[PDB]
């Protein structure tokens, strides 16, 4: 069969815009893919026209040939934006040819190495002890979780002296301990907001006592360096990865020792392509995947697929479709909820694990094509915070 | 002042398009900016768009807080379109400062430390040694270059056994020489095509005893490290860094000592604010910049100004805004032409030099609107060579 | 415009002596800097006498062009009396380029990328608990301070077993957090008192656990690459660079990761010119800037203009125009007071941070020339400490 | 006894000018010392007023603890001028100590370890094979010379193409092999000139095959790790160090394995108290030392002693007191000559060698006081060269 059409559709989930992808064959097929939204959205459409003359009239069996083929064609590393209509192209050539192999994509990626996939709750926010409690116990009691989220920051850090910040989180992760089911697992995202690698690993090392399920992203991504003199001398595990692009970055943090788990995203690495490549590379080092996913529905599907073949991965971030609208941060189990709806049958976990759905072919989820339709793009930016002296920080 | 408004021009330069970009402000001024030419350029509005939403009300002479603000919103290091449009905005953000203080752009950057730029021209292909003869003296007779830079291959390089390609090539820069004037400065641009670092060595040092004036880019951008094994014991000058995109990646091909001159690209890096983070840095490491600038007059406006405060600049790639249109390597000198015409008055070389303009604020440039409304969008893309075996390789 | 003369002041700071720099300029513009006091300052006026006949006649708006001229000159690289001399002459430079273009001097490094300049108080003896709180918070009441840099040292480290030395700096942090208010941040200078790395660190993780703000240049400065090895395992944030004169010795000290903050002085390095390259560095390492300044008012302006202009920037060293004396140690908040007149109107603190003047060309103050005369040279030299055994140890 | 008094003596050794340092004890002895000519020698009195203060009244046989009270005192590392002071200060101490014990100083050194000193010609320039041949010849029938140093520079290297400037160097020295007394040796200096460590390796490169005695100072010297980078792969002997000032940047320079000789300043590092240091870290890495000394004939005496006590010292460079004046580079034996008168007696070479006076206390030299009254100060100052774009290069 061969590549006929190209269907984008821009659409959202909650309160972030998403551009949902369909490649079409002559066949009567449908492959689906999704992009990460990094900000201008309306960037993704003409990216995705672009790249589009790359793939009419091929084959989608030759997934790799493809993908690799509209890397080369910018000849410049594709960035942010590129890498994220690649990812959902990415996704949607698996897709198809699952499909027309009649199998779930696991089957096309070295076949299934587990049976479910566990997720963790993307929670985010600092809530007080008895408040985190009753939500982390809401979640358990609803769709089975016992690994959370949260952040760290109890404090404006800019605002406070430095040993206060840390020893607010200190205390926050004690009080959790002290409060919450003794078997609840607790990671903290400290969202890329430290700047020197010294105070990365001082927080670090606070939280350590308590176990943090793992101290994700605390400095910048730019420098790889770093990392591996911030893992130096640190006592917790450290996640990082969700900022880097591809095989190359990953290869560096992981040959300078700058993680124990690294966080690639689906829809920002270029898809199953790049990230089986970098999952690969982990696993030589003796290092495990925990996929970054605060994406939709389907991103989320296409993450079951990769998670249900890959022999180093351990959990994955997870989303509710209907639930809490975006928030990073904050004393507060954030108010505002929202629905995504583009998928018909969503994956939703049991016990705390997405189940698989051996019998249904590709993704195994159907696409709600007038849902899509009904939501369009919303706005949607970063704060970047301020220090007290007007300059900005880190989002 | 206050920024108040955007204006994008999508228009072109010969056969590839253009993104043109201007910030107006309340006191009546205007700031201009250039664009990097990826492929997709229809992306490059919705882009500037959004980043827009940064810059509107503010006070444009907060150059590096404004940029930096734009970096940061995006939270992952934003990619090739992304940092495109940034370096536009940045050229505006400098352009609107100096205009405000009417001085010139090279004034706000620590002042001229040169009176003159040398540029080299972008012929590109690989003529033989009688026609490229006759064509960098005709180039020295109007503009009076010395300095030109060609392809250094002469075959198909994966279609003959690579002994017989890099004699090809040996054979060729010594009928060069044997045929052109002995003063005349020849670089090679071996445009990441060469995927292992040992055959870069082999040919860089085939090339060497002719004395290259730069070897460019030979491998690929993704592995950094690799450079540094390269330029072990390579005999030649190794030019390379148009594919990175921001100070640390630059500081790691450094610290490996991957490169003996930088080609950092001004409308690629996020503009003047990054390209003088990576020039200080190379600088501190007795390396030297050669800007590259494949791009049209605006850009090489700004690149002017750069080069002229910049004291570790070598020497800048130059294309005339009347000659050859889009070409890399081949067995001719490019028989297409074009106009480019968005500059009233761009700047020409006399003795092989680009002479600054002191008494002009600003970019010392004037654009002409009129020809960016005629002229528009074009559709440009490259041709990613196959081996025969029918696999993709490197374009 | 060209420089058509040069006028140096011997002055002082107290009772330190002061050597100050005007450059005049054809069109009536003069432009000030500020020497650092490195002992003998009689030396200075024929060091600039020497230095201006390079500067004769020039444009100075060529800043980088001119201070790079006089580095060159020397040949060897220019030690601590050279440098301070062509410190000043930089600042000369910059202040009459702003003036020229009728902008504050940070309009000419990128802009503001901060609204006001954070400083902490230079106290620098070790004052009994309830005399430090008194002073700091007289200090707060005033100027509102609420960063100040100590000596660690409660006993002649010489004299006392080392144990108990670093159990008295120890047991005065202790007291000092259970006596001055939570969110003072307090600073420790060691005044590279400390020869071997292995004390040092002894002594900074003895301090770490109160938080120091940071705990600055424990050793001597001439090896480098022993900083790399005391910041191994060291548990607090370690500054050092005072002592360091380019951006080649910053690199070294980057590179070995030998600090977490750098403490370039501008009077010191070779002025702005230099002062950029350095911080540029330090930040693609992700490490900060804490500027050394227990220098003059004019030298004050001239970090309030490169602070305000560098994102890396954190907080600078201040001492008040009317206020104590030079003093390094000692068991008493020191006695002696004086009065430093030589510019009319100093940056004073409001809340803890120096605001920018955005309506005054240039470093944003007046000189007082008549005060200048008034008040000429005095000696000032250090005390080099002597063990128990007759050895001169380390100032 | 006690030092009691100090003279300073502003004079010239031929067209730079020279300060000489006497140090009298309250017995009626007398040491002597020459400061390095840095530039801005009107700056050194000053410093040796200030130095002064802390030998007043002190036993002048206590050299180290004088000369380190000299260092510690400044607290920051002292640069070129303070260095230069204390240098001769230094060599007061070790004349006034040998002169009190009625020893040669290399008898306070170990004493000696060979009996006559090995020096070579220093010439400078670039004469003509036939022109360098007769030069040569001459200095060999007056002097016994063997050895001879000339620029390698046949053109102006920033107007021509690196190439040709290094096959213009090549065959220059291909031609004195051709041409001059087989036995004898030449050493290139390049004088600090090139930027790039790869352009410097290609000229060593290049000089090879003829056997350079050394290759001098290619490279810039901030940047000591760079050395290490040109040495590998390079085929002939690297000397530099001249530009470096203390133990530790020589220590830095070894462990890089930046040079295959060095060739401190016993004018510029502070003296025999630094230089026996530094050449006894150079020994322990089996680096030998081939003293900078393009000083006056007091400077000459006191590297006759640190030379004949020093194990792996290997050649010392040598101007004579009446012949030519201030010279590098260029097509011509300098026509300039003068004559230094401030040493009655100074050192004379007999077959290349300058033989040890045993006899004799101190340096074994009388000097003139009437000449250097006769004789004051001169100005002098290096020219920087320039590229062609107007930028300036280095001296
Ligand atoms: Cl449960
Ligand atoms: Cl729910
Ligand atoms: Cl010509
Ligand atoms: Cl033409
Ligand atoms: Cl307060
Ligand atoms: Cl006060
Ligand atoms: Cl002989
Ligand atoms: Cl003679």
């Amino acid at each position: 069969m061969k590549i006929d059409r190209m269907r984008v559709f821009m659409t959202r989930d909650k309160d972030r815009p998403r551009v949902i992808v369909a490649l079409d064959t002559d066949d009567g097929l449908t492959g689906w893919g999704e992009c990460y939204n990094h900000g201008p959205d309306k960037a993704l459409p003409p990216i995705l026209d672009y790249l589009y003359g790359f793939l009419s009239g091929q084959d989608p069996t030759r997934i790799d040939y493809l993908v690799n083929l509209l890397i080369q064609q910018s000849r410049f590393p594709p960035g942010a934006l590129g890498l994220s209509a690649i990812s959902a192209l990415d996704h949607c050539l698996w897709d198809l040819s699952a499909k027309a192999a009649n199998v779930p994509v696991y089957k096309l990626l070295g076949g299934a190495v587990r049976d479910r996939v566990k997720v963790y709750a993307g929670v985010y926010t600092a809530p007080d002890a008895p408040a985190a409690r009753d939500e982390f116990d809401r979640l358990n009691a609803e769709w089975g979780f016992t690994a959370f989220k949260l952040s760290p920051w109890r404090v404006d850090i800019h605002a406070h002296r430095w040993g206060n910040v840390v020893k607010a989180s200190a205390d926050y992760f004690r009080s959790l301990r002290e409060t919450v089911r003794d078997d609840y697992e607790i990671a903290f995202d400290a969202h890329a907001q430290i700047f020197e690698p010294v105070a990365a690993r001082q927080l670090g090392n606070a939280l350590a006592p308590y176990d943090p399920l793992f101290y994700e992203e605390p400095l910048r991504p730019e420098n790889i360096d770093m990392w591996g003199d911030l893992k130096q001398g640190l006592n917790c595990v450290l996640a990082t990865g969700e900022s880097l692009y591809n095989r190359n970055e990953f290869l560096r943090l992981l040959q300078v020792k700058g993680a124990d788990l690294i966080q690639p995203d689906i829809c920002v690495v270029g898809g199953i392509s790049e990230m089986r490549r970098i999952a690969t590379l982990a696993e030589a080092y003796f290092v495990g995947v925990a996929p970054h996913n605060p994406m939709g529905p389907l991103a989320t599907a296409v993450n079951v697929h990769f998670s249900a073949a890959t022999q180093n991965f351990r959990i994955l971030e997870y989303r509710l479709p209907k639930g809490q609208a975006y928030v990073y941060g904050g004393k507060d189990i954030e108010k505002r909820q929202g629905e995504t709806r583009y998928v018909v049958d969503p994956y939703l976990p049991k016990d705390g694990y997405l189940e698989l759905r051996p019998d249904r072919p590709g993704w195994g989820v159907e696409m709600d094509e007038k849902a899509m339709e009904e939501e369009g793009y919303i706005h949607w930016q970063r704060r970047v915070p301020k220090r007290p002296d007007g300059s900005y920080a880190f989002a």
